[PDB]
């Protein structure tokens, strides 16, 4: 499927499109 982007939220967006801000972390939706 599709892996955790592991990304940091950075000013309420985050880096990988696709990703949604679960506590701070870009995880998909």
């Amino acid at each position: 499927g599709l892996p955790v982007c592991g990304e940091t939220c950075v000013g309420g967006t985050c880096n990988t499109p696709g990703c949604t801000c679960s506590x701070g972390v870009c995880t998909r939706n």
